[PDB]
């Protein structure tokens, strides 16, 4: 609605990140983002995360304080809140992008 | 080279198939197909497998006798050997196709 | 208790383009929604695999069209099975197409 | 001991097409192979995220071109980090682009 903001960041996955860790992150994010009216997209490849999160300012800032402390990634490199006129990922609580090749290495680890 | 054949089949995944089962299949297939000069593609979605396997007749037929007995799928619905003029998936021992959504359900199970 | 699936493999027309693939998918979304068909289309390196599910009569009807479609040939020993329930509910036609294949089809 | 990465997020031109995306990727394969750059390009719903890695001088050079490229805007607080080793060796530019986004860009 009226007040909508986006947050974008790039982080580095913990060296020991497993496939189960990624699925945990995604399941956790589905449940919470749906309750908090947060949407966006999570991209994972070869130890690199990129996330776009969108919603009201408070929900975005509250979820980001937790994401920054999460021990499954480091070097969280943030882009200040940008005002947005409308959601880009409406109905996607957290859309995952993860190739078969990344699935294979995360699993075989 | 000279004598090349393809084999195509559709099967139904075991109801209890996990993400680990899929990764096992794929790892197993990478190692063997590279030794036996077999190439192709494996597609998985929502309890359905499709595979294209290609190489010399003997390697193709030997690997298929094992795939048919594999308890991780059933109802293996085969297409007789087709002669092919050249490989379609050269250098791909077993290319996997598996969406994020299928990764999520296989994991959350 | 009245669902059937049809499964086949075909070989794409050698001159198939990314536009052709997109058209196939957009046409299928539209007819399948209307005819209560669901399923999955896989494309890689000149090969189609398709799983189609619905009422016998609806599956039979699209298949007669699909089989004569000129964007593929060698539509093969189509495998027809009764099913207890849909595998692809919600998916009028789910496309599977890798970035590498998108790039290849795109090369025109 | 002489590798750097540049990471940014940008917003695609509203009129971006699938052809535009394909061109970007084909251009990048070619220059990146030659300039010893590797990395990953992610596209979804009007948003680019890119990770680029290589020697400082090569990363600096493409970035000046990428930043003025008209197929995107709001090229954002590009995040520049020294790295111990490449994350995307072998990938001159790996594209990530879902079937749903391919369909959308295709709608022209
Ligand atoms: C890369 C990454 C992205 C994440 N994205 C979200 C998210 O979008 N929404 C969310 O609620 N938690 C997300 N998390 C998880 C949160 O950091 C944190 O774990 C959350 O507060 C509760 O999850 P937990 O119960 O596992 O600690 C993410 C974690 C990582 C490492
Ligand atoms: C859907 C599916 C596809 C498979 N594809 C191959 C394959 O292409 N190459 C191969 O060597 N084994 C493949 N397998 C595994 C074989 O059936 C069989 O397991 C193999 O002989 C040895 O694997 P195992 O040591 O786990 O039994 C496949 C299994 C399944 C269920
Ligand atoms: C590999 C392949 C798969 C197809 N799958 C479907 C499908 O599931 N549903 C459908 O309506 N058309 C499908 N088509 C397209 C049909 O062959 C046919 O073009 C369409 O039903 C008629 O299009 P029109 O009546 O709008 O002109 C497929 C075509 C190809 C080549
Ligand atoms: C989102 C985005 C990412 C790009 N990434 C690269 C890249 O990694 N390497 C590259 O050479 N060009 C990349 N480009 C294209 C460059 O901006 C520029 O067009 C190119 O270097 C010059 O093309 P030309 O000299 O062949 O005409 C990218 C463009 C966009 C919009």
């Amino acid at each position: 609605g009226s007040d909508l903001v986006s947050c974008s960041y790039r982080s580095l996955a913990a060296p020991d990140l497993t496939l189960r860790d990624l699925l945990d992150i995604v399941e956790t994010s589905q449940a919470h983002n749906a309750r908090a009216q947060l949407t966006g997209a999570l991209f994972y490849s070869q130890g690199v995360f990129f996330q776009w999160l969108e919603g009201r300012p408070a929900a975005v800032a509250e979820v980001m304080t937790h994401i920054q402390r999460d021990r499954r990634h480091s070097n969280v490199e943030i882009l200040a809140e940008e005002p947005i006129a409308k959601r880009r990922f409406a109905g996607w609580h957290m859309q995952l992008s993860c190739s078969e090749a990344d699935m294979r290495s995360l699993g075989l680890a």
